[PDB]
């Protein structure tokens, strides 16, 4: 039974992520579409033409955005952000709360930006995902310098409200990024190539992609609800000579463990690598 | 335009490939076109003499001729023929350089000093533009005005698709549809290979691979399903296709080809940054 | 021909992509086919119908309809469906079998038991066709007089290339250009991968990879030379294309395309000698 | 022919394998007579000092004999001996002396830069050949160097082309060309040994399968030098549909045979540029 | 000073192997190309053109060429021979030598056949490769039941010309496809790779082929002429510490000697399967 009456937000950049946050805060009840607005240097986005589909407020211009908002959503890219922060810099007030969303863009480059116009921004940076567009996201955030310990708690009930949501220290979210960030992406890559195994040995397609994954889904639910290792609930599907077992040892003999820590170090990498060249 | 005059820089398979493609095209008779080498005796000269198009060995004279000039050149020479001919620019010169790597601010900062504002479009094409099939990214320069880049790309379309980027794209584009044909080349040597080796003559392999491809590209280029979906209609359930495709998977194949357009790309911007 | 009245029993991806091709085609008028499926809620029959081409769910009313009778089924379904429509075969009939592996033989055993000397022709075609960009093969049966295969050659080659081989060749062929499109779709998500990788935006990496696969297999189509030669033309000294290169000979990149048509030419194989 | 009456003096500085190779070659193509090549070398006991010997190839240690011996001198040490020997002969450079490094990786401006101390415009012609000249099959390119006459760089040319494919290329190239045709033969080796190691696999007596191996690739180079056609169109035309030729050629790409040869071609380019690196640093 | 003024040859198939030797026997000087003639089933093939351009008499019909000639070459695929020797059994004369060039068909399989016709047909085996065509071929041959003395050294006479050749047991036959047989294929594949490396590094593609082509041509030429073994000769090659030994090292780390292996063995092995499904 959660709504924010007295909240107006914003999202600067109207692609993937902006769509899903107001998408999933819609379906979620706690913000009406028409309270949201969003820019966008390219109108024509399908991105775009889908929050207009639901409500949601548009403006080609970043500046009616921050006038409008209480909230305000950096959703674009990483390279953009500079350009945006020099762009409404003078229009942030005391009452905005700026919430970066930005891969690898650190709280202090953001707020050293907009402390050239007016002091005290209070600045939030997250890492989420785009699940939260069914309400399934993952969600990591850290507070900024000015941040208030009421707007913390206040970004963590909206986020949560989409997913999974926790405080973290801001050292944490390059890691975050190339787990939780990436991670839709390769589980997308996995219930690919598991469906094309399922047509191989003869299932149809259609089949082969949603029992793909529904297994995932329950695998990963039992998880979450289960105070055991992943490790013991693959020993409880396990069974003795039988074809689970020969099917992991399979995934060990490609090294199945090591790709998916490649890929996590690798994401994580790419973030720091992109801020340190920003910086 | 008709009243267009058009002049090559280089003579080799880039200068043949486009005015061949311009003249099939029709919107460029090879009369209006003059192209210069420092050698006369390659078999790309030979050819473009045939076709009707003006030779010179002298770099100055297809200056003079020329209202767009094409740069076709290697990289590195790049900066010779600047140091050569940008005396002979003229405020009616647009120089369309289609070096790989070789960037709009170099090739401005060098004609600058022989006249102010020059004309400078960068654009990355391949060789299909010869049967009007290339694919071509430009991006104009700083003195380019708007007509410029839109003569450019009426230009460019009549052989291939074409459109504007910004210029930090364009080593990327050089990865991907600039060495793009030298990929495909060789997976049809491949995949002829692998059809004589199942039995079939070699003339037919070839043919029938590379008709498999052509075929493939024209339904993802009129489709508006992502490659996969394509895959997954072609894939019968327990099929030879699936099959086939399991054995590419284990090979890596995709990250075969993730790895030549980063290698492509990474070699045109460590090249670039040799020259400056 | 105009008169001529064609049936697909099947109605999935191949007879779709073929119907579409033969209209585009102007062959045939979308209302002288006619296909039925065990599934009339299958996308494909949807889209069959907003084409004009009459749909059934019988199979007897197809063959009814029809001179040519294309069977677009799965191969495993082919002798259910030469047990259900046996007896409906009549003289005037060309019966041409798409289906991968199942050869002729079979199909003729089949059908003389109903009534003798049945015109049998096998294809491999593949689903390009919808875009007119096909590669068919075809064999001609004991009983095919020289206008059936005449026809076949007529009615095909509007939709792709299209030449008589003998019938020993087709598995083959099936691993090449049968399943060769499949293989286009992975390598073009791959390549869009790696534009993406670079710096590219999606939609500009599919366009450019696409537009690079068509243009190449295009232009050794149209070229005399061999594809390795045409790599020659395009690889610069010391250039990025050369670097590209030579990564994908480091992954064995070729090797996986010959294992891709030896795995699905074995497959084809193996699954006819199950079904006998 | 015509060489052979312009009665050459030819020295070598460095009497390896090298040296003993073109030495051997010059004399069988008969534009050099053996007493008229002097070699010099630190090492008197190599073994191609023998052979040198026998040849009739006069010898000596002292490097400045060779020198004064010769008209056309070629350096024919190892690379890092090379400014060593310009230090210690550059004095005795003449006027009339053409000198001819084969030494690999090493620039012309390097051995100009020593003997321009000297005398002030020394001819130097920089060459990367290989040691299939003793056959009179050698691959060898050259550069001419800022004061080699238009006449020196026609003599070098048929002087070599009496041995082997011989042209001029610029400078530029010649690390490249080390990396194929300078090391090539060692490749060339490797793979006969192997390719007789599986013909005495598959049953066949070394001595033979040695013999047909080598006889197969020659032909087959000699195929490619007089066809127009492209090695894939030649492989093409060998390769029966269904044969055992195309079975075999799809287990060398498995194991990415043309990739090996790449990097071949490339490390020892890269080696070679790597040491002019070093010696220039220092 | 070689001719053979009493001889006919003809050429049954007339593609890359009937072409190459004819054009050998001619640049030889040993046969005149008005006294050779081939037969295909397809006239329009292009090695037929050429042949015609020689001089080369060309018919369509096996039997014509049959009754023309004295030597006569079978250069038809393997699976195409036990359809010859039905068509032309009955043509066989005493006069024939029949020298078959197929891959794997083995000299019993012949004789049997044309021993149903006429008994005692003289019958020799041999594998040769295509740079007969520049005189530099690579021959092996075994002869027939039947053969006469004078037959092989005729025919070890006539191969002579054209490149190396001797006489093996049949049984070595196979090995020899695997090696010599296929090996120019290897070579072609290999010059290919080496100019792909010469471009690499800078080289212009006509350049680095030219160079590849000699330097493999030296090296064999070294090889055949040296008594000492091909370690050896790379000895000789590799300086201490120089670029050779170093591209050497990266030729073993890929395991480039047993890539050459298993290719004579892969040839060697298809071959001798090919006749196993064949009987
Ligand atoms: C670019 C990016 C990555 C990446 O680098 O792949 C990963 C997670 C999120 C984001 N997003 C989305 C919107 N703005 C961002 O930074
Ligand atoms: C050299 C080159 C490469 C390369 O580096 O392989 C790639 C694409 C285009 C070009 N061209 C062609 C003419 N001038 C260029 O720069
Ligand atoms: C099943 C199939 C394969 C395969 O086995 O992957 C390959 C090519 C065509 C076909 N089709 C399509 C319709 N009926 C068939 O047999
Ligand atoms: C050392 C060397 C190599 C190598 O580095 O392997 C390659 C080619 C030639 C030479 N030679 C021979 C005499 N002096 C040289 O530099
Ligand atoms: C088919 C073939 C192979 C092979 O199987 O690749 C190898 C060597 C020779 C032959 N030839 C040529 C003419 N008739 C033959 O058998």
């Amino acid at each position: 039974n959660l709504y924010f009456q007295s909240m107006s937000v914003g999202f600067i950049g109207a692609g993937q992520l902006a769509f899903a946050l107001a998408k999933g805060f819609t379906a979620a009840g706690v913000l009406a579409a028409h309270k949201i607005m969003a820019s966008s240097p390219d109108m024509d986005l399908a991105t775009v033409s889908a929050l207009r589909k639901m409500g949601v407020k548009l403006t080609p211009h970043n500046k009616e955005t921050v006038q409008h908002s209480d909230v305000l959503f950096l959703a674009v890219k990483p390279h953009i952000i500079p350009f945006i922060l020099d762009e409404i810099g003078a229009d942030i007030e005391d009452r905005h709360i700026v919430v970066s969303c930005a891969a690898g863009v650190t709280i202090s480059s953001i707020e050293k930006k907009l402390s050239a116009f007016r002091p005290a921004p209070r600045v939030i940076r997250c890492m989420t995902n785009t699940p939260v567009v069914v309400r399934e996201g993952a969600t990591v955030y850290a507070t900024g310098t000015h941040a208030q310990v009421e707007d913390g708690r206040l970004m963590e009930q909206l986020l949560s409200s989409v997913g999974f949501c926790t405080e973290v220290e801001e050292d944490l979210i390059d890691a975050v990024t190339g787990l939780s960030g990436s991670g839709p992406a390769y589980a997308f890559t996995a219930l690919d190539a598991l469906a094309d195994g399922g047509v191989k040995m003869g299932l149809p397609r259609r089949l082969a992609v949603r029992l793909g994954a529904q297994a995932l889904l329950g695998a990963a639910k039992m998880l979450l609800h289960s105070e055991q290792h992943p490790g013991q609930l693959k020993d409880n599907v396990s069974s003795p000579g039988g074809a689970t077992i020969h099917a992991l040892h399979v995934l060990e003999s490609g090294g199945f463990r090591s790709l998916l820590i490649n890929a996590v170090e690798a994401s994580c990498i790419r973030t720091r690598e992109l801020q340190s060249m920003a910086d």
